[PDB]
């Protein structure tokens, strides 16, 4: 636990989140075989989980938002208590995913009741953490707010995709509250409440993460549909063969109507009922020729712009500033 | 919210549960709305689901637990604060029942993010409770060791299903844990704790949860086959068509194999997997001829005893002591 405390290093973050997870999941061990081998079992399968792969976005911008707001002096909070409460956010994480694969989809039985596992051990992980009561108590609207947003923003998303609803504007809501208020605005609000920050500073980075968690989805709908596998770690156009209720595809049925029947019938006929390879394509090129694409990727790049921007009304370390610029960029390019 | 505070009254006491219950539901409708509609609409159906039934054991034994610390005295917190945080375990039982039945058996997809909602706001209820700094701490035992246990439980039991497992031992591990810990023990362990309940009372409510928490599932076990649906509310042997891997049933196992092979082999031909009432039945008669229902019953009697006798091992008002027995006896009879 050696890293610079002053300092923003994206790259070598993870490793530290990994460290402070692993420290937790040894720690059940004990009470997990006291209830029997069969739990130390499931419980092996969800350390797996969280150790073995993860881009630790959520605690990465947690810490980004801990050292805005702690500037150039010392917060009073021990640095394990800060990284502890950071890292708490991959059980989230793990929960949403465990959760997520059943929706889109007995080891469904595991996969429940290990999901609850995470979702309690999340909890844990940040009351145990060992930070002061006072900096507990200023988690709250943070934490409170992340919570509830995510679950509600998944909620709003399985109705879409169960009622084949194509409203842009309910996919906004989706997308500004399954994901915006989840992986960056909230985590970036929770760092900042840890470390006592202002309301002006905090008020500057939920803008940030509204507007680049935002573009942030938006990318991830066009890598869903047109990015390499080797990009994705999932098949081309898995977001098709899933049927994924993205702004890109509400926008492609909007414009297509206009222009082909044919198209748009074809979209509709096939989303999230094809899986040959070929079918998905000719589907994603029906999308292509709407000029829905470029009408997201403006979306993007405006977003990505007003988000920047918001840094620059408050004052925050040069360092810390230039890495949230980066991490921006990384995310919505 | 004019009550007796120093009295424990378990006949009106879920009035007064379902009142906190309403007050918490009634302040997330905003939020949930500025998500949207069928966001309101999955919570609506929470709300009728926590509000509209339950017997509120749990936040009784944690008022119990209270009240047996809290003595002739004043404890400083307030007393909406006291009230909520047992409320909130009723948010932890919504999950757990949600969960168990997607478990026990898209409204699956809605299922599954409602009681993960459910998880969250038990969680939120406790920490925005008012309960102050210092009683938050003094919850973590006794709030940390219950969440693990039941969901570790639940863990348990879910293999003893999937692998048709007869060990007894097992069995008695899950009741010790899904049911025990979960409904009687760490309930009255968290209420002690808010009320600053020294080691002594602490052990001894323990001692009395474990043992009168087994004898509950043993109870419920029991009714579960022999009782009356206008007792348990579910069809007649439930249990039996849902192939539930009781102690009763390992019993009836252990025995039937050295009575009457046919009759072990009917017994595991049918667990889980008849259906019709006569059906049922047959295998019901069984189970009853091999010995095990009685005992179950002695089981029950000396755990009823012994968590009886656990009660006056330390000094409680009387009064809260005449309604643990009385609510012990009831639990178990």
């Amino acid at each position: 636990s050696s890293f610079d405390a002053h300092d923003l290093d994206l790259d070598k973050f993870p490793e530290v989140v990994r460290d402070r997870l692993t420290q937790f999941l040894d720690a059940q061990e004990l009470t997990i075989a006291d209830i029997g081998a069969p739990v130390t079992d499931a419980v092996a399968h969800l350390r797996s989980f969280v150790l073995n792969g993860g881009k630790r976005i959520r605690p990465l911008y947690a810490w980004a938002g801990f050292l805005a707001a702690q500037g150039h002096k010392n917060s009073s909070e021990k640095l394990e208590s800060v990284l502890d409460a950071a890292a708490s956010l991959e059980f989230i994480q793990a929960c949403a995913l465990i959760h997520d694969d059943i929706i889109d989809s007995f080891g469904v039985s595991v996969s429940i009741l290990a999901g609850d596992m995470a979702l309690v051990w999340a909890e844990d992980m940040l009351q145990d953490s060992g930070l002061s009561a006072e900096a507990l108590a200023r988690t709250r609207d943070a934490w409170r707010g992340m919570r509830t947003e995510v679950i509600g923003g998944q909620l709003l998303d399985i109705y879409l995709e169960s009622h084949a609803n194509e409203s842009v504007e309910l996919a906004d809501s989706v997308n500004r509250f399954k994901t915006a208020a989840y992986t960056i605005a909230r985590p970036l609000h929770l760092g900042a409440s840890i470390a006592g920050g202002s309301p002006q500073l905090i008020d500057a980075l939920l803008h940030y993460g509204h507007d680049i968690g935002i573009a942030f989805q938006l990318r991830d709908d066009l890598l869903g549909v047109f990015g390499d596998p080797a990009i994705t770690g999932k098949p081309a156009g898995d977001d098709i063969r899933e049927g994924k209720r993205t702004v890109l595809l509400a926008l492609a049925l909007q414009r297509a109507d206009k222009q082909s029947p044919e198209a748009a019938t074809a979209i509709r006929a096939g989303v999230g009922k094809v899986t040959s390879p070929e079918d998905i394509a000719v589907i994603t090129e029906h999308i292509r020729a709407t000029g829905a694409e470029e009408e997201v990727e403006q979306r993007i790049s405006q977003l990505t712009e007003s988000g920047l921007a918001h840094l620059d009304d408050v004052d925050i370390p040069d360092e810390v500033r230039a890495q949230l610029r980066a991490l921006a960029i990384r995310s919505t390019e």
